[PDB]
This record gives C-alpha cells, structure tokens and sequence, in this order.
C-alpha cells in the first residue's frame, strides 16, 4: 500500500498559481519544550515553497531519446489476461510462455507533468493532456488483436475489454498515448476515435486512477522502481520546490533531465485489488482543493525522501552527512573534482534512494538496480556539462539535503536510512511527541565568575536542537552563547562570512526560510568548548539573571510536537536566503587527513 | 449553579462601546458593633471584543492533542459502524482517536457571541463558509480510497438518533476546517453539497447547547476533559471581553485569546440543564455565569510567594526600563509564575467542570504555551508596560460560588480570596495581629503587623460609611517600612488606597509592606467622631451578599485607579532575595 497521510490536503489552498513570479508556501509549526523546565520553549516555522517553473513547461518538445525498458514482460496471470484478448481460434492454440513486453514510463512522466500542472493551476482539459496532438491522431483499426503482429512498429495496444470494463482509463491512456509519439491500436471506433466530454473533476479522477493503474502495471512486471522514478521525474518536471539550501537541488535537476522513449505494449484489464488502499479518502469528481492537496503532499514527500535517505560518511567512527570538499578553485560555475566526489557519493545514494522511493509508494524495490543506474546516468548528464550550474559554484557542498523532512511523514520507520539513526533526518514526527536529546554528550568542565563552560563533541548543529529554542527567543537567546575557549575559530560551513573578512548569533545561517538547521551547517570534527552567560554583572556592581537555560536543561531532553500546517502567500522573510561560506578551510584539511 | 441566572437583563449589546454591568451588593458588618456597617457594590463589565470577533480567521496552527483513545464500548460502536459500511473495515482494528478542541473553541466563541449580541444563523456558526464546503461521501468513494485517521467522520446513526447534534457538529466542522466525511449525501442540489433545514435561533441554541456538553462528555470519556473545557472557556473569553477589576492585569484574557488548535478529527458515536428551547435570558444567564465563574476561578487559583515564611500573592518585579511597552525580565518571571499557575488553574478548572484531569497535565502545557506566545511576541502590549505587577487577579471571586470547598486553592488558605460567599454569611478577621501602641490627644496609635490591605478588610467599611471616609485614619511612616503598589504619587489612608471605582473591594496585594506599620486613628476633632472603638478594630467582620442586579454602563466605574508602578526599594529587596538568596531579607 502507498502512504498518503493527508498533511497538505488539510492546508486548504485558495489561490491559483498562474505565473513564475509568485509561489505557494506551506508552513508548519514545531513546538520545542525542554523536559527539565517548560519555560524553555519555542516555535520553529518550517516553510516549504512551490513554484511553477514555466507557463508552458508541460508543452515541451518530446525528443524520444532516453531510458528505455525493453525487457518488462508480464507474469503468468496477466499473460492469461492477454491471451484472453485474442480470437477464440487463436486463444485456443497459443503458447503459454509468450511474453508481451510493455513500456509506459513516458506516459507516466507526462501524466506526472499534467498532474503537477493541475496542482499548480486549476486548468486541465484534453488540450493539456495530449500536447495539442489529439487533433490529428490516426489510430489504426484491427479486430481481436491477432492482427497486432501485422504492425511493424511496437504498438500501444488498447483493447476493447479495457474500454468495456471502465471507459475513463481507456480514454486517459488514449490521451497519454496521443501525448507521446506512440502508435495506438484499438479494436472498434463507432476514422478518428471520439471520447465523451469530461469536466475536469472526472478527468482528474481518471488521471489519478490511471496513475495507479500504470504503477500496478509496472509493479506486476517487477519494474516498479522505474515507474515511481518516472512519476517523480514527471512531478518535478513542471513544478519547482524551491530549495531550502542554495547548495542543494542537483537531485531536482537530475529528475528534470530524465526522459523516456516511445511507449508500447498491451494494456490488460487490471486484477481486482492490486493495491489494498491508498490510506486517504478520495472520491469521484473531487474538487481542485483535495486533489491538489493530496498530490502536493506526494510532491513534497518525494522531495523530502532525498534528505530522509542518504548515505552518511563515517569520519573517525562518528557518522556525518556527506560533505564534499574540493581543492581546485571554481571556474565559471563548474567544478570537475566536486563532480567526481558527488558521483562517488551518488553511486551509493541512488540505491537507497530508489529503495526508499519504492518503500514510500506501494511498490516493492527491485533488488536488481535499474532505476538507480538510470538516475546515476541522469546525474552524469547534469554534471560534466558546458552550461554554468548555480548548484556547483562552491568548494564545499552537502548534496542530499534539498528540503526538510521533519514534520512531513506520519511514520518514518519503514524507510531505511543510516542518517536517521545517526541523529539527523526526522526532527519531529507528525501526530506524536518525539523526545530526543537536547545537546551532544558533554562534560561540565567549569564555571567562571559570570560564565559556564561545557565541552561538546559537536557532531553538527542538527544534533543540538536546543539552539533552535535559543534561536527564536527575541532577546538573550544566542547573544549570550559565545566561542572563545577554543584556540582556533575554524568551522566547516561557516555561518556568515560577510562579518569577518564572537557569539553564536554572529556566525549562524539566516535560516529565515526554515528555522531548523541544515544537517551540515556549522559542522566540526573536533571537540568544542562552549560557554554560556548566565548572569550579567554591571559596571556599578550589581548583577542580574539573564534568560539563559540552566545546567539541568542541557542534559534534559527536548520534547518536539507538531502544530498545524497551513498555506500562505510569499513574503520577504522566506525569500531571504543565508550567505554561506563554501571554501577550503582548516577543518577541510582535517577532513582530508581524517579516517573517512 | 444559578447565582447570575435568577438576575434578569433585557439589554442587547450590538457594539463594542456598550457593556453589561453585573452588580453585587455586599454588606460588611462588624461582629462586636452592629451599627458600623457598609454596602459595597462590585461591578463586572462584559462587552464585545469586536463585532467580527466570532469571524476571526481560523489558522489551523495550534495545540495538537494525541493519544485521545475511546473506551471499549465506544470502540465497539465505532467498529460496528466501520464493519457496516464498505471501505471502512480496515480502520476497525486500530485504536481510534478524537480531537474536537477547535470545534469546542468555536462553540464557546459562538455561544459567547449569542449571549452577548443575540443573533445566530448559519453564516455566524460556520464563519459564512458552509455554502461552499464539499462533503466527501463514503458511498461515492473510490475502491482505492480508505477512510483515514484524520478525517472527521459523522455517522448516519448519529443523524438517526439525534439530527440536531449531527447537524451542529457538521456546522462546527465547517467552521473549523476539516475533512467532513458522511455516509451518503442526498444529491438534491449539489453532488456533494449538504443542504440543511432552517432553524429558528431557539432550537439552534438548544441544539448547540446540547452538542457542547455532548463533546465535553465525549472528551471526558476519552480522558482529556480538562483540555476540552479549557478550549471551551478559551472561546468564551475569546469573544466576550470581561473588563478586569485591577487595571492592566488581564494577561490571562490575552493568553486565552492566543490559544488555537489543530484541525478537528475523529468519529462521533451515539452517546452512552434545560429541556425546552429556552429564551435568550436564561441561556445568556447560565453562560454568563460560566464566563464569570472562570473569571473568578483565575483569581481563586493563585500560587503564593513565601517571604520570610509568610504567604503573599504572586507579585512580580523587574528593574529594566520598558521598551515598546514590554519587559522581557518581567515576562520571564511571568512565565515561571505561569508554569505554577497553569498546573493549579487546570486542576481548578477540572474541579469546576466536574471532569477529572489527566495525570500528565498536557492541558496546562497548552495553556503555558499560550502564555509563551503572548509573552514572547512583539506587539505594543498595554499589560506589560509596567515594572511591578500582581498578574493572577483578573476578576474578584467574591459571591460567585455556593461553596469554595472543592476548589484546591493555596491562596485561600491564607486570608486572600473571596470575601463573601453567596447565600451564606462569612465571618473573618477585621485586622491583623495587633498591639496597642498608645493613645494621645485626639489620636490613637495601633501597631499593625502589616501584610496587605485584603487581610485588613475593615477599612472599606470606613471608606463606605457616610461623612468622612478614611480621612481620619493615617500612618506613621518609619524609614524601614516602604510601600509597594501605592495609591497616588502625591498622609491620610485615602491617599494610599487606589480608590478603585470598578469594585469597592481591595486588590490582592493592594498595599504590601513586609514589616509592621503604625496606624493612628483620629477619635476626636478639636468634638467626637464616628471612629470605631478598640473592640470593633480587634473584633471580627461578617460578610454577606445581598442580590445581584444587572445594569448598563456607568461612567463612575469606567475610571481605572492609579497604582504608580515603578522600580522601588521593595523591588530591590525582592531582587536581592531572588539572586543572592533568601537570607538577605531576613
């Protein structure tokens, strides 16, 4: 069964996106409460941003060159369903070991483009679905499918029992065949096939049920990974989830670069109950609201799978998220060595990402890697390219974080990832209270006359959500936290390079887009000494207590809860992006001579 | 009970300027001398927050209640409902949950708007969005579709047993946006549009009244009864503005206004005090008693400061100057005081509504988070402009309860709290511990072991008698003894009391001096005055309530008293006790 926990559907979207300039925002609130005292609490706002890349992004030139799956034969029961489609004279004497190979990934990609276009703007009709190529489509006419062998090209065969079972799947597969350069073969017509007029409600329902039909069709052949990869590539081909880190988003470009050849095959009448249920209530003729909500949710969830699932490098026995550092300087937005490092990390990213993309959907992962190698080749196309890339003009990158997966999945344990076990990944589970560690394992070294010193291992800021709570305080939150006990102020992925050609508020990312920290933000590989300012001693001679958490708050865990999720218009605060120092440093030199 | 229900009011309020003033007449009389006595009028002012106060925008961002499981009988009824209809059978095996807290907040909001304004139709109940609201239909559901865990499911036997509660739960689901899922919708106007019969406001008010207590009984069966009544009172105070007796001290009102909840979900089984469709008067009386009883409850549930093993009301103290009308150092102390206050106020709200509170006390966590929202936000707030406060007095609790026994109060163990019980006579001490310092020409000096003005109620009698009120009584100010929360900036005792016209009673921490004070009376004027004798000063005072009468706005009571809140020497004593230890003030 697929997982569709209805998170984005409850946001109740009102406005329609018609141009590239505006964007749709979904914000969640996470409440952070220290278990030691309930005074120390904060509300972190997570803003996901969605934007339509182009008005005519669906209407794009179909090249027809790309990944092709020429070995996708049916199992025994479907082959029985297909031999039920021949003539009775032919079906009485036909080989049981016959194989009807099928490719439908290009129609999955186009239907993903049409369905995310319907999420972005309320318009959909036969004009969008066929890419203006149903006006002059000439379907060939044959009887009983014994004459299918007569056709020289491999033909998209749409039988008459599929039409007599339910006509909306037949009509929608004819429309998606008209979208691609497929040769369509039918049984009966009444020269050109004429389908009944659909309102966009039934048309969106037909688009929905054919998406799940084609996913069931490919999972029946075992090649469900290619199906869900083609559907994710189709979803991100017309929409653009705006990246949380300016670094990330190369995975979005790899999903944009995926293209497929001309579809072909025979479409059986589907077996009853291949999918048990899709754990969300969906109806015939749904509104734009609920349909756009459920499918915006699957867009954001398959965007969150890249942060939720990635291979973490083990640097000196303690796990860190993959951080790729080059020595050569960047020329014209290009880095060859950094590209080689992201290929070395993508060869292990692609397997676990296609397995968890399958695990997100209803399909099981093919143990033979087919979507993973095609996605790796999509990375190989988007790198080593002559065009300048915005996502590579840097010397330090941390690729797999593209959007935050904190409060977007109701359940996290079916997804496999070592990074979620390493302390990163899900920060707050929706619908539950998540009690996790406040800071790194520490030792109270000493207390000065007006400060208090602690020694952290400092894996990364994301193991320290307590500084989230200190971030959202309007006063005395991070100005009191300062770093002067450590001898060298060397940090990989510095907070703000603009100030320096020292307090934790001075070097930290802006983070106005999302209050939670990047999993490699302000990372270090050595132990750090932090000191807090508990009191304030004036010049005249009096002291006053500042709003600094006490000692037992630091060893006392943090309960995280999730508040509601709503929809907003864009404003300047979320549009602001942090300036990040991405260059070779002393901690990068420690990373080079580390264990890794 | 019915303390304000018997009282009859006919004034209808349609704007935020007009207000409804409840008056309680109080007789204070000494036990030793009957001829010295006084009538104190205490006034409650209720008004509209805004005209569009019930139409405030529902965010969806708010407190999220979890683990709100049903008892075994309800789960059996719900599993019968799910096994009855198709595409619901898989949802029977899991433990079912519920959340109607946003529905209860809007329910309290719209009944407060009905009890204040007096007009209700479907546009007001559902925030005029019911006319465009698609109801998902399980009969029209797809074969792949599944009844999920966060859609509000309204069964057809709920419509069969009691369609008034069914329709009202539908309207409150339209108000606080959710996925309303019914079994089948009659396609007479729209395919999924649910058309409704027209109700006169009496039947609609009765249906809303019974469905509020229906949801309260449901959440009480589920175990979370305190959070349900907390959301209900949050909506009630969210619409009705109750003007505080102490000026600039209604922070709890703004904390209840900053509450919000997540979007409601669950399923509504068949259930396991008027019966008729009432007039506006009786319904408004019982719910205005609910509102003013919670406004008394916020006073009755107050943790106490311990200063040299003496119990005082929680009074808070900063030193830093105000910026943008707010003090963060004051706000942090208010958060600590609220941390104790929420645990004590939720227990008292549970004892008021008759529901048992959960042991973890997450409703107190929601209220404390509301205090964190109102305390750590950037707006020009009138309430936090000051330096020194007594936060947790909002409305005087005297003569609002038949008894004060089940309320667990750590401040009414001392002399603080209600001065009179309604329908009863309450005898209490007129003065503190005393000694007779002496008597001279035309004056008589008593050494008062001074704690506060509320421990010395007798002076209000001296204020409210005819002739001169408290002009004869004055102080001898030594250098050690210093006042806090004074009456006016610029030695008679009338200059030191606030002169609050909203209520004749004194504020808890009206005038606090940790040390003893010397008070001299003027017995003779050189004739003889009406100053009481020594047995009247040391003798007790009985307190009684005599009727409650409603009235319109008076310009006398609308004037707020002056407190002269500034950083003082006693504030420095409290600061030194806070940061250097308690032994520095011993």
């Amino acid at each position: 069964k697929p997982m569709f926990c209805e998170i984005i559907k409850l946001a109740n979207r009102k406005r329609l996106i018609f141009n590239t300039t505006d964007e749709r925002v979904y914000d969640a609130r996470l409440n952070y409460c220290s278990t030691a005292d309930s005074t120390v609490q904060a509300d972190c706002h997570i803003y996901w941003r969605l934007k339509l890349r182009r008005t005519d992004a669906v209407f794009e030139e179909y090249t027809g060159q790309g990944y092709s799956l020429d070995t996708a034969a049916y199992p025994q029961q479907y082959t029985d369903i297909i031999r039920g489609y021949y003539s009775k004279h032919v079906s009485s004497s036909l080989a049981a070991n016959t194989q009807h190979f099928v490719n439908v990934l290009a129609m999955l990609r186009h239907a993903g483009a049409c369905i995310a276009h319907y999420c972005m703007t309320g318009k959909i009709d036969f004009d969008i679905l066929s890419k203006k190529k149903h006006k002059n489509k000439e379907v060939v006419t044959l009887s009983n499918a014994d004459s299918l062998s007569f056709l020289p090209h491999s033909a998209l065969y749409l039988p008459s029992p599929l039409r007599a079972s339910d006509p909306e799947i037949f009509n929608m597969l004819y429309l998606l065949g008209c979208a691609c350069d497929a040769s369509i073969a039918m049984d009966n017509i009444s020269a050109k096939y004429s389908m009944p007029h659909y309102n966009p409600l039934q048309l969106s329902h037909a688009l929905h049920v054919t998406i799940f039909y084609m996913l069931s069709l490919m999972d029946s052949c075992g090649y469900g990974d290619d199906a869900v990869l083609a559907l994710t590539s189709g979803l991100h081909s017309v929409t653009t989830v705006i990246a949380h880190s300016d670094e990330g988003g190369i995975t979005r470009d790899a999903l944009r670069e995926l293209s497929y050849t001309q579809p072909y095959g025979t479409m059986p009448v589907p077996i009853a109950g291949y999918f048990q249920h899709i754990n969300v209530l969906f109806t015939t003729q749904p509104a734009w609201d609920q349909f756009a909500g459920i499918w915006d949710y699957v867009i954001l969830a398959t965007a969150a799978l890249v942060h939720l699932s990635d291979p973490g490098m083990t640097v000196n026995d303690v796990t860190y998220p993959t951080t790729l550092t080059t020595k050569v300087a960047t020329v014209d937005g290009r880095n060859s060595d950094l590209a080689a490092q992201m290929m070395h990390s993508a060869t292990r990213f692609c397997d676990i990402f296609v397995e968890n993309l399958s695990t997100f959907w209803g399909v099981v992962a093919n143990p033979d890697g087919n979507a993973s190698q095609a996605l790796l080749h999509a990375f190989n196309i988007v790198a080593c390219a002559v065009e300048p890339n915005r996502h590579l003009e840097m010397n330090v990158m941390a690729p797999w974080y593209w959007v935050e997966s904190s409060a977007l999945f109701c359940d996290y344990a079916p997804f496999r990832s070592p990074i979620s076990s390493a302390g990163y990944g899900p920060q707050c589970v929706y619908g539950a209270r998540l009690v996790l560690a406040a800071t790194n394992s520490l030792e109270f070294t000493g207390e000065a006359g007006d400060y208090s010193a602690y020694r952290f291992e400092w894996t990364t800021m994301r193991h320290n959500p307590l500084f989230n709570i200190l971030n959202k305080r309007v006063g005395d939150g991070l100005a009191n936290v300062d770093f002067r006990l450590r001898p060298f102020n060397e940090w990989l992925l510095e907070g703000q390079p603009s100030r320096r050609s020292d307090t934790l508020d001075e070097y930290i990312w802006g983070s106005t887009s999302c209050d939670l920290f990047h999993p490699a933000e302000l990372t270090s590989y050595t132990a750090v000494c932090v000191r807090f300012r508990n009191y304030l001693s004036g010049a005249d001679g009096d002291v006053r207590i500042l709003n600094t958490p006490t000692r037992e708050v630091i060893e006392g865990n943090v309960v995280t809860r999730c508040d509601g999720i709503r929809c907003l218009d864009s404003n300047k605060r979320i549009q602001h992006v942090p300036e990040v120092a991405r260059r070779y440093c002393m901690m990068a030199r420690y990373l080079a001579q580390a264990r890794t």
